[PDB]
């Protein structure tokens, strides 16, 4: 068991804990749980998907990093494949508030990095910021998706977000977790060719500007991140907090990096080069490449 | 009149063209009414408050800087005292995502740096997004604000943003737009002197961060804009953005800018020096120094 687990399981139900323990036994459990795991949890507990889902927050808020806040919120994003997806809020210190990630937005970025085609669900600890409302009316499941909340009754997002701004009102038709592939092609080392890759598959419909981050560990794991336009624009996920994402979720931590490239268009409207190097040297990152993409 | 004023004046109605020509005559109309200019306006037309609001948001629209979207929003923030603060949306080509202004920031940012203690209503030519939802909870209007939209029927903040997360959660009391002042001396020329009170009016519960930033124009021009946070972090104003949301609604443009200057603490959790810089030198200002309060 990865530490941070260490106190959240052992405040778990007897049946639970019991279930879980050979899934968390490895330190770098991947903060995911296939559909074959979450029937074998609800055989051992009797727990439906939805109170499955409340009893592992305290899991999913436990890769919280919120040295700013102390303030720990965590998300389950339930794929349509039946995966459910962990997510936590992080804080980086001596970077600025733009950018914080949210619990919500880490959970989508996870389903959707790990390939995720659209999600059915997402349960989380605390009720979402109109921040995180306006992440996931970028979805392909638009207004309908249904938030989990605990002591609340299910609702769809259309409930959280009345007269709702989205996608729509600025004609865009290509929606997040839909398929998009913008054929640029994998030029240099396996570094720089995971950064284009990203870039790739970016949702960048309102100021087409594709980039991508890659970030590469001490033993050698390169952790990815695509960048996602939001239609309020401020929403957006940039590419270096999706690879964060994912190298806290997957149990590393920020002083594993040793090396980082951007993938992004030299002529963008939007460049993301400023703000990547920044929160990577607060970070303790200084190996930081940019590769640009024709 | 300034420019960017003359399309949408001409398609106003006669009665209220006849009213305004006066006030829209100089180029550097200040983007806002005081409650006598709103009192004449009602008497020329016979409009109330709310309709007179709606009449006038193609003259807060006009004032939109949208290179990338073409989607120009126009707000009016209507203060306690009777004065309505226009605000527009803003996007800067050559920066992110992350430094795009609403409409809604801008209205909201222009009557709390004019001074303005609390708001009564904002009047939007859109529905606003769940990020706008979300820096509307700071206020210490909090969920009791109403917004206007047009063709639909007034509503306060909470219908907008049900199950709404804000500062009481994150157990905050110092809500924005309440008095702040926070004491630091202020040193060095006229320019740091601005930055540095900026600095000292930052709304920053959540870090303990205080900046602001003061940019000096070709004529000698001074406009400053305070940090302010929000509880859902994101949402945060950075202080380059309300210094450029004043220069912009007072008929100023980016190559006015000669010098600017950012004041915040040396060891502070939060830093804003690299977002201001990045964005200025994209706008064309190079000419960026740090003073640092302790
Ligand atoms: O919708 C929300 C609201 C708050 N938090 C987060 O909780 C902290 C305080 O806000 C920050 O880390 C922020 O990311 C979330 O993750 N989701
Ligand atoms: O709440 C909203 C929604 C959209 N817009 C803006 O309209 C554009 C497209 O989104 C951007 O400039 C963004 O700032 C607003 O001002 N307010
Ligand atoms: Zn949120
Ligand atoms: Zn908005």
């Amino acid at each position: 068991m990865h530490p941070r687990f260490q106190t959240a399981f052992a405040q778990l139900a007897d049946n639970l804990q019991s279930a879980l323990e050979p899934i968390l036994a490895d330190k770098y459990f991947p903060a995911l749980l296939t559909g074959e795991q979450v029937s074998s949890l609800k055989s051992a507990t009797g727990l439906d998907e939805d109170a499955l889902a409340f009893a592992l927050l305290p899991l999913a808020a436990a890769c919280a990093r919120t040295p700013l806040s102390n303030f720990n919120v965590g998300a389950i994003a339930r794929g349509v494949s039946g995966t459910w997806y962990f997510g936590a809020n992080m804080e980086f210190i001596g970077a600025t508030m733009q950018q914080t990630v949210h619990a919500e937005q880490s959970a989508i970025s996870h389903a959707w990095l790990s390939g995720e085609k659209a999600l059915a669900a997402i349960t989380v600890n605390y009720t979402p910021c109109g921040h995180c409302r306006q992440f996931m009316n970028e979805l392909n499941s638009g207004l309908d998706l249904r938030i989990h909340l605990p002591g609340r009754e299910a609702h769809a997002l259309r409930d959280y977000l009345p007269d709702a701004f989205g996608p729509k009102d600025l004609e865009i038709k290509t929606l997040l977790m839909d398929e998009q592939d913008h054929g640029y092609a994998l030029t240099g080392d396996a570094l720089s060719q995971a950064a284009i890759a990203a870039a790739n598959r970016s949702h960048m419909p309102y100021s087409k500007s594709p980039s991508g981050v890659a970030l590469e560990c001490k033993d050698g794991r390169i952790f990815s991140g695509s960048y996602a336009e939001n239609a309020a624009f401020n929403p957006t996920l940039p590419p270096l907090q999706g690879a964060l994402i994912l190298l806290n979720l997957k149990g590393y931590d920020y002083p594993d990096i040793q090396r980082a490239v951007l993938a992004e268009k030299a002529d963008a409207p939007l460049i993301q080069w400023d703000a990547t190097s920044a929160t990577l040297k607060a970070l303790g990152c200084h190996s930081i490449d940019r590769v640009l993409l024709a």
